[PDB]
């Protein structure tokens, strides 16, 4: 009931296996994970990797990355290549599944390869248990009212504060992913970030980009229409439009 | 040589041919051919055809029969069905082409029945055959007679015509990628989203249909005064079919 | 029919009245009707009549008065009290009844002075006679034969009377009119010719064309400024636009 | 005048006080001393009180009372009826005085009846950050290095500024404002005041806002109208 | 004096010439000068002169002999140099009057040339240049107004014509500022990009290598939209820095 | 390499030198230096200077002298003249150089007089110890924040030599004039401005993404910049 009994609950746990290895993605959640298994295990007996892939970007990696490394784990990165997958690379409505099956499944090798006694990630209350990933977080009953209290109490404050998705979510179902135009939205996203709008998605329609921002920097973003356009058709695109319903019509 | 050159050529050419069917669409230079039709051959000698068809809006047929009306011609409209035709229908970069011969063929057939020793259009100056002109016989006078737009805009004037098209229209096929097939109600979807936006207060406007994708290309000096109706042109050309409405960065032109 | 045939039937009506006494307010169809009671009756059997009056502008009063003389007529003001009528003064829903009831009955007794058979007035399709709407002419009818005719010049912006920028059952005062016309004459000095300042007591609540109101932003605070300082406590933008 | 001198002034004021309780906002500044009340005392030794009351939304109290918990403090919560005050109600330019005077009346029980010294707010009753000589710089500053990252950004003024004076507050009024108000909010736009003049609104934004608006313009329109506004204007001065 | 009347001096001035010159702008006045110069005396025996410099823009002269062969006339361009006149190279307030000088003095030539017994302009009611070269304003002549103008030319039903009041490029620059075929090359190439984009109101102030963009206030939204544009294409005009007037035009 | 091995190298070149001075601007890298150097050697081994001179602004001056006092550092302010030098009076392009020469050369009698073994100033990728300990960017945000700091000049000031053309005389009319105009549009919310002198014309520059909101401010910013003497008030459409 008290944070003080839930975080004795995700103390003992960590107590009884011994040895972990962290599925880290630099989010609040996965950051006190990481954390409590240092800090109860220490750094020897905790391995932190972050998962690099197609799907996500460079820049998200060197993020995740440096930010286990400022919290002292011993951090390792792991390569997945999802687009071996069938159900991926065509974009099947069940991509999510697989993706999150061939991620799973590469940390128990890596766990089996350590000596850890289970893969943790950082799922709360609100294919992990196929591959028998422990959420310590869950079974300790915390909220993210929990997560944020017993962040403040060991004094975390750094950790991406907006959680990405995977690039697939720019194309639609049953469009087929290719190294290329993978690249073609994510250079095209960065470069709409480098204009200064944080949030935004490219979306994928073979010659035509379908750009969604937040309605409200609309108005800001006319300055920029045929740097975008230009920019955009040189990546590949025939057409680049702005979608009138913004960000997640 | 001067602009009286060029009538007496199109006199003559007139005064042969005794009898004519023009094909008239408004402009200028259709205007100019119908207006020596009647006044060297007489009402009764000539008659002008306006052809309605899905591929141009009702208000745009109702304006060239009335123009033809105030010159004091003799007018018929005549309705096609250019997706009939498997080029026109599966939207080939060939479609203006076959648009044009079965304009043409409909006209020919028209012009046999009323006696007409000639098609008569307003054309002054790369395709799969023949010209479709030459296909039908059909004379372009004004070409014949070397007609430049500085001589249609002088004759017109020496004639006193005052009123006729200024924006030539352009059919639907347009809005639509080589390759995709047109249909009676994709055609309606995007009619009904222009004349939607028109109606906001954007007279030049297209709505490129890319599927379930809608590319609303204007003016680039109107798409500040646009945003204010950004949502409403969303959902309403949502309730038209589209998926997604979009505003294409590029602009009009 | 025809534009012939409606022209016809128009030249027909204006030959049989004879003389004729046109209600004139600048506007395409008023052109439009004494240009053609002009070129069938000639100049001395035409009266053009322009109304002033406190619910119109000076300004659109003028220019009705210069297109007159400009298009041939002979023309008279006349300046109506439209607030002698209470109806019209406590701003009630039959208000236009009592005004319009009021012109036509100024403008009957100066056609009944100079012999006129009949008043005409500019009223189209969709006891004074309208021969456009007789005849079957509509907008664009209109556009057609005043190309025709030559006709480029008339107010562009249709007037309405300022008792709309007033609720119903307010009273109606030459302070609230003044500052209402004062407001939308800057309003128009700024390039928006079609504007309302609809008058909320101590809140000026403005109506423009929703198509011109991000081109407006760059003149807000000049605006609130000046509206201020004609009485307004409050100037606002309504977020539905005009109407 | 370094911030450690303050803290070590603000640490050795709360050490006089030996139980507190603490008006919660869940601002920055409230927020502040409430976590330092906690460390510096002790959780048994703290109260924070969350203020419900029908001036301000039921949204900045659940984050307040959702806040007070995370930092580890006894909360409790109470409900002051504001409206039952004639001189709040009618809301002469008189009434912020009245209400101040209910809200530090229900505080002074509270302390009487839980033992504490004083009634703590977050100025900048005792006002410690101000005695302590702290700056809106000095608050955040020692909020970092005490590892605080969650608080209420939006600091809410009481809904009866949106009334003209002598205008009578209802709660059909009130939930009318604060709908508008929370619409607004949620298309981006934090500083926002929905004035209320009877079947006209008159919304407030930061001029330097107005511009991202004009997308909105539509959609504010119908909401607004849908909470019972005839009429919904944006105003040309802009926020204040 | 009635429109009847003053249409009638007109008339009879302009059988009195027999054959004119018509000095041609594109402007409602002389648009009617030369219309009634047709009207009264036949393509024949009337010669509409438009003048093409460099102070004025290719986009005026065009529509300028455009309205000519419209209205039915023959129509002659010539063109001036106005930079050879120290007295408009130096751009003083009199340089308008050694223009017009330059100007009246070139339709002089062509009337002697063609025969003409005047060149003829559009000056109406309310000049010296004019009248020291005998250069007639037939307009002003029979006491026309601005309103006996747009009424001739409705009962004649002229509906086209240049509304634009076009102004010498020279307003561009400051007084005392030198002109140079250059700089006028590049203030007009700045303005033709910017009418392009959907501007027909707009000057391109000239201050050495800042330009000085004013548009009308009501214009300046519409305009982010081509901000980078506007800036890259008169960088390569010349200009080192571009800029919008927030005081907007004038 | 890390982040870790960054702060080690620079604490160890910091222990070396035993007693700093720190050339103190305000901006996040030599807040950086300044409260590393306490750090590692204490209040009573480290002197932070802020210049003052004419090429900057008043306000800039007050915050480096706050930011320092609120560091906890012992803290002197000098006062220097940069425009007695006739290359930056006229502003040739090497003015730079004779002005960046005067002012190291003012801060090496501190450290000699202060007994110091080293100037320390903030530059990235006189000692520039953090470019020496190779930090970027990224790697100077990654340490303020986890030293907690919060608090520093997040718009770097600059020399107002920069708004002036190539060979233009600098006075203290037109500096003025070019330091008043940015004062005021920044409190209308562009905290990154430049107002560029050009005799009767002021040139604002803004980054773009602000050009749009900015529209709302046009004609007060353009009466206001004529009262302070320019003749034209323009906006430059490159942009900040
Ligand atoms: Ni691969
Ligand atoms: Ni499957
Ligand atoms: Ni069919
Ligand atoms: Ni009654
Ligand atoms: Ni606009
Ligand atoms: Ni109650
Ligand atoms: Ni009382
Ligand atoms: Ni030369
Ligand atoms: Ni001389
Ligand atoms: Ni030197
Ligand atoms: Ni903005």
């Amino acid at each position: 009931a008290t944070l003080a009994t839930k975080k004795a609950t995700l103390v003992a746990a960590l107590k009884d296996l011994q040895r972990v290895t962290v599925a880290f993605s630099g989010g609040i959640d996965s950051t006190l994970v990481l954390k409590m298994a240092l800090d109860v295990l220490g750094r020897d007996n905790v391995t932190a990797v972050v998962a690099n892939s197609e799907l996500f970007t460079d820049e998200e990696f060197d993020k995740a990355m440096s930010l286990a490394e400022e919290l002292g784990a011993n951090v390792q990165g792991t390569t997945l290549d999802y687009l071996s997958d069938d159900h991926i690379k065509n974009n099947t409505p069940d991509s999510w599944y697989y993706a999150k099956k061939m991620f799973y499944s590469r940390l128990n090798d890596i766990a089996a390869n350590n000596g850890s006694a289970a893969v943790l990630d950082g799922m709360i209350k609100n294919a992990r248990s196929e591959a028998g990933a422990r959420s310590l977080l869950q079974e300790a009953d915390f909220f993210k009212t929990d997560v944020r209290a017993l962040a403040q109490e060991l004094g975390l404050t750094n950790w991406n504060k907006v959680a990405s998705c995977s690039v697939s979510s720019r194309f639609p179902y049953g469009t087929t992913l290719t190294h290329d135009n993978i690249a073609q939205v994510m250079a095209a996203e960065k470069y709409l970030r480098s204009l200064g709008f944080p949030t935004v998605r490219v979306r994928f329609h073979n010659d035509i980009a379908r750009i969604e921002l937040p309605e409200a920097r609309i108005g800001d973003f006319l300055v920029f229409n045929d740097r975008v356009n230009r920019q955009l058709q040189s990546l590949g695109f025939r057409y680049v439009t702005l979608d009138l319903g913004g960000f997640r019509s």
